[PDB]
């Protein structure tokens, strides 16, 4: 449907501008960008699903994400990704796990404040027809 399609593209840009607010927080910065390789070699081995807000933006792009849940997931993604790999007592450990708490939670307040569950009820329902 045409009437779809303006749906999602309508979703699209309600994701981008979540996203931006999220990559432009300075305690998230850490989360903008994929992991390098040779700055942490063990990740890749650790981490079977990587994800940062570039590749979030990189997927929206994509027509990847046809809900908020999915796009909640790949959030979630990012910060149980942080709480499992630095998991340690360690207070950079501690830092980047508080970091990743309140980048999850931050994108949850948002997306309570600003999501319409009418809206969000139609991607569901278009998503689920296909
Ligand atoms: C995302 C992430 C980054 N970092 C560090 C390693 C990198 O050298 C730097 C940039 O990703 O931040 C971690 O230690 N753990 C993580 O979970």
């Amino acid at each position: 449907s045409m009437q779809e399609e303006d749906t999602f593209r309508e979703l699209r840009i309600f994701l981008r501008n979540v996203t931006h607010r999220l990559a432009i927080d300075k305690r998230f910065r850490v989360f903008t960008k994929p992991v390098d390789p040779d700055e942490v070699p063990d990740y890749v081995t650790v981490i079977k699903q990587p994800m940062d807000l570039s590749s979030v933006i990189s997927k929206i792009d994509l027509h990847k994400y046809l809900t908020v849940k999915d796009y909640l997931r790949d959030i979630d993604l990012i910060c149980s990704n942080a709480l499992e790999y630095n998991p340690d007592r360690d207070p950079g450990d501690r830092l980047i796990r508080h970091r990743a708490c309140a980048l999850r939670d931050t994108a949850y307040a948002i997306i309570k404040e600003e999501l319409d569950e009418d809206f969000e009820q139609l991607c569901e329902e278009i998503q689920e027809s296909r």
